[PDB]
């Protein structure tokens, strides 16, 4: 039923007006016909009835329910950019003298939003393995108000062991907000509210819109922690423009088509790589004896196409450019989440500066791949030449 | 020249490519044809070249130049919305132990992310009387970090004395960061940065916009706190979608056009009013007597549509329903600054409960007036005879 | 009731604003029913305003077709791609073969070469007249003639029709021919073409309407007698415009009074400046004494938009017209026209007695059209002025 | 160079992306020409992808048009607003008074509609003729037939034609006829026109190119014999589509490969679930066998998309299509197709034969038309199964 889900989800009449997808409503102004219609819109201004443009209009209502049926939520946050429902999802839990606890593979600017931003704020952070699992509790604190997970990882792709690390946060720190950047997933395939994680942050950049021409964040929260969230981002100004919120909408009607090619494309060059003789290891969700890939067996519904692999050789910057400067299909460009395939590189010494106390454990060059949907084929193709040119 | 200026503001051959107007670049991603290429954009992704879609595209960078240039600065941050760029300028400037200055006048949801998000970030917030002017020194502290004002004030309407709150401010906390909600001047009407101010900050879905139908923030910064501002509100995931860009570039071309019929048809309405039977005071910066009207005299180059004005009489609920329910070209809402007449009215309980440290001085209802681009004598009838509905 | 409030107001009713200022945005080809009863309604009202299919439109389409019958004065507005889709097609849309077409030899090139490229293969051909022929019309008509197509002020030259003495004179001889105006430079508000027995006023509204030279789009304002053929013709040529295109000619509307004031003030100065030019021999601007049909201007319209023409005392060589285009620093080079920047472009006398059939033209030097947009009056001025001394 | 990796590329060369992923949007009337010799290469180049005017198009045209031209195999791609105006022009664009039209009788009716109604008042005839004529189609050419219009599948009934049969009759007797296709339902790639000798392949790009029913758009990719005379004509009607559809059109090509198999594998299995189902008197998908011309599209076509239509044993009085069709959970009744969503719509014979002309229909029990969208395939088979109980 998720097919059947993605392809409604939202799409109420009221919403829809006799069209097939949501109007789009643009608006800062919104006209109350009397005095008593402003007071109504007023209670309910939180409530999905018309109010201000910048608590949203019906547009952005309909994204919301989606989000909400999606992703089994009482309330979704709208953010201009996954790097803002982020960083303004964690400012609104925390005061001055709390602590967060991040994974160590955290995408660089949520780290950078912490170690910047909230220690100039009196909020410390500390970071934690991926793989840590019940063992999280080493580091959690009395005044630790944020734990921060990201399943699979930044980059490496380790996935957490969610459940054991919602026990042990719960036994210890039951006031803590338990927070997923759930991007990879698309949302839809780890159900992190099901965990017992409180807020499932996405870049829905990503997955969500599925094209690589809109930016928005998204936030969906369980009844315990939505209101607060969506006040304080409220207090922050944090909004989405209407028609990003209709072209999002519009992204989950193909979600599901789009996903399901990612996994099948992507775990298929996975398999190829792993088995490559100039590939020192490959980190994939999906594939047996990854990190944490029992997790993702257990956890997860399915695999998007976002993965990495390590080359036996660490490339130097003449063999870094006659590899990536020639390639036919795959681009050069940060994001992921599109129809089309991308490849970016990272060497070792950049990944230790952003894995706050670990330690990396590879030598070669790390590519990161996302699979878009190009035949399968063709892209393995492109990547056989690329080996060509660094062996 | 300011016609000229807007007609032309940001339309340089590489943002319109053979167009009139900016081309609308619709990107997350950005992509580098080779290696060498991402380290150029990489050195100048903060610089106007394309990098990443969260810093911008050719759209962004379109606008970005024009409201630099119309306000005389050396960069100009965007948000999703006034409200964002308010509470993120801010933010990007403290740290916990600082103290923030602000008008009691400041827009209500000004005050508030200063009382509700600041304090618990250990930033302590006071307020002062708009008209304080050189006097302000005594509100200064060691701590003072930001001097905020707002001129006009927000629904009343005052106009600060800006050069003797500047000169104060320099003399006694030189590293004070000096900011201005500027909107009611649509940045151009009063050169905020020419008179020593910092950041000139815009709901740019009032004037520039000009419509109701986009939600942007911009601050413009001059040299000394651009990078502070910019690098600081990226970390917060500050952006505009690119279409709410181009059509806020838009809005500028038609700005002047539409900017002296405001003038002229809101002066001509609180003329009428401050001779009207009915009515206490009119709060027109325009207008002489007016709170402040010697400063807006002489240090703006015009005036806007948006005044407020005071019945002689507190209406009851009856009577403020009988009043605002029947206009026939004035509608209630919130935000203003489009081509439309809006009416809001204010008690002044509900006033007294937004000037912090201040005190009222007024006991008949308020009534905000927009006054946008219909006939003005329509308008003015529209008034009489709701006048009679009161009387 | 003035104009400035209609144009704020105009198509902005409750149930296609639903909340907001503007009129929504409603995005789509099928229109879902729910139920058979619902079906069989939508489709009895599927050309009145009640949601059917995108092709006859959305709420969007509605609440723009209502304010364009409110501003012109219609019983209905029909809407395509751009306004040489609208004339091309307002004309198809009465015509068969063995048809007559009159008109005028000022009208703009393509709908000039649509008549003589498209229509003749269909058995229906066209003549031309001279717009100033006023009464004498009468000399062209035909039995056969079905329309007469005015368009005033005229394409680059700008001569304005007597309309009102066209118009008796048709009717006099062919009653029942369709007078049809392309009523683009007045924006359809400064000359009100169905209150002067016109049958339909055709507009690009790419130009005053939208106003920002960013979005294409046509209307056709009818009459009672003529909306339906027009509005079912149309139809089975495919003809609309997209949802998001009438959003925001909706939406220019809106700031039309401001831009035509100013447009119409600084066109009129511009033009008063070029009448005293030592090297201007003629100005042709509707609003100015001693241009073609200024007189039928003064009486019929209420206002002047930004474009006009002048021609140089100089024919100038291809040297002296590089020399004097390629250094504007505020003017452009472009086509369109109605927007909010200024713009010029150059014609050779030659370039406009090839466009102007069945008649002769009455200037030997270069012909400059000006668009006059929003900018300083007195920085065009300059601009003006610097372009003189270039081709002294 | 598979399907799927040329869909994610069609169109996407650098000068139209400009660092992007997709294209730019560029919004335009006016081109801005900075010289004279700039302008004068721009006009030499306006119907060849040099920005010269907005009606012309502007570099998110071009990238579609690109795209089109690769996905076709065409030498040109001539937008409009919509399928219906890419139907009518296409055919106007070639005729003459004295022409005759041969169309199939199975074409969607606007498109017949337009012949009858509009092409004949032109002094132009039309005729009709069984989808499944083949080779005999000889026996309904005319010394002028000029326009040969094929739909394969045919609309509503889905009756593929035996094109390789047509084309060599038609090219047998006149070698110079103009054959078009509606190609719609295969999305211009599930069969290849252009290279079945076909002149002109038409697609409402509102189907499955754009794929989510929320803009409208034409698109007709010509070979080079055709590409000039179709595209100047079309000019001439004012034919063009804005750019905001023309990127979401392009867009929309990014997947098309993912939704027609996913469309293709579940309408495939609902077709066989209905041709067991005992209230079912026949299945009209083209995929399936005993379907009028299986065997051509298993011959002649990659693939399938989600549109076909079944016959009921019974003909529902007015009473049970309301309770049929009003209960409905996932299926909605409306028009167009080749979207995200499952659809529904309900023909009488009556209905159907009306739309038939010269010849007859096959059916006599109520004809129901599915669009398989991409909801869960069992949760389909479960609401149509509903379906059925309330009408057992
Ligand atoms: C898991 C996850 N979560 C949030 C975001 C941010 O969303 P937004 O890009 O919509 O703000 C992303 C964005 N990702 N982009 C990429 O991975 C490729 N880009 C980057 O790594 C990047 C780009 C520009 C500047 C800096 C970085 N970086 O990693 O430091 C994400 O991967
Ligand atoms: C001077 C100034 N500065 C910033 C903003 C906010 O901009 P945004 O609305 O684009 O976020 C505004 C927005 N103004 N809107 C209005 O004055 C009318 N609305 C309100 O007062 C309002 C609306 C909704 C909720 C609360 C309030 N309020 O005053 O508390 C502003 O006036
Ligand atoms: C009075 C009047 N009426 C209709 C139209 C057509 O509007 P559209 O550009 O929205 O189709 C216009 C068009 N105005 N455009 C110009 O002056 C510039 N362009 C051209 O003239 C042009 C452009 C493309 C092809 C052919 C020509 N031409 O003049 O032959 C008009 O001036
Ligand atoms: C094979 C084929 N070819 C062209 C078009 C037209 O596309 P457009 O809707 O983009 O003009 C279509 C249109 N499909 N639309 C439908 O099945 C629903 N609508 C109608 O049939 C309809 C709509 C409006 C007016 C008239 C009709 N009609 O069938 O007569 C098509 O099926």
């Amino acid at each position: 039923k998720l097919d059947t889900q993605l392809v409604n989800a939202g799409r109420s009449k009221k919403y829809t007006l006799g069209a097939v997808n949501s109007v789009i409503q643009r608006a800062s102004s919104l006209v109350f016909d009397s005095v008593e219609a402003k007071k109504h819109a007023t209670r309910n201004r939180a409530n999905g009835e018309l109010f201000y443009g910048r608590r949203g209009t019906l547009t952005h209502f309909s994204l919301q329910q989606a989000m909400c049926e999606l992703e089994g939520g009482a309330g979704c946050v709208l953010f201009p950019c996954g790097a803002a429902a982020v960083a303004n999802s964690i400012l609104a839990f925390i005061e001055q003298g709390d602590h967060v606890l991040m994974t160590n593979t955290a995408y660089e600017p949520s780290q950078d939003f912490c170690s910047k931003i909230l220690s100039k704020l009196g909020v410390t952070t500390s970071w934690f393995d991926p793989l840590i699992g019940a063992d999280i509790v080493k580091h959690l604190q009395p005044n630790t108000k944020i734990v921060f997970l990201e399943s699979p990882g930044s980059i490496t792709m380790e996935v957490h062991d969610v459940p054991a690390i919602v026990a042990a946060v719960r036994s210890v720190v039951p006031d803590a907000i338990i927070m997923i950047d759930n991007t990879w997933a698309a949302g839809v395939l780890f159900k992190a509210l099901d965990f017992g994680i409180d807020v499932s942050i996405q870049a829905a950049t990503k997955y969500l819109v599925g094209h690589s021409d809109a930016m928005i964040g998204t936030a969906v929260c369980n009844a315990r922690c939505w209101e607060q969230l969506r006040e304080n981002a409220y207090l922050m100004g944090q909004m989405v423009d209407a028609d990003t919120a209709y072209i999002t909408s519009r992204g989950l009607r193909t979600l599901g088509v789009r996903l399901r090619q990612h996994h099948e494309s992507s775990l298929k060059v996975a398999e190829w790589l792993a088995e490559h003789p100039q590939v020192a290891r490959v980190n994939h969700p999906a594939l047996p004896g990854s990190k944490g890939h029992e997790f993702w067996k257990r956890d997860f519904t399915g695999s998007s196409g976002l993965f990495s692999f390590v080359l036996k050789k660490k490339l130097n910057n003449e063999e870094l450019a006659n590899y990536l400067d020639n390639f036919s299909l795959f681009s050069m460009a940060y994001s992921w989440g599109g129809y089309e395939s991308l490849i970016l590189a990272n060497q070792p010494e950049h990944i230790a500066a952003i894995r706050p106390q670990g330690e990396i454990d590879f030598s070669g060059t790390l590519i990161r791949l996302h699979i878009g949907l190009e035949d399968v084929d063709d892209l393995i193709a492109d990547l056989d030449a690329g080996f060509a040119r660094i062996v």
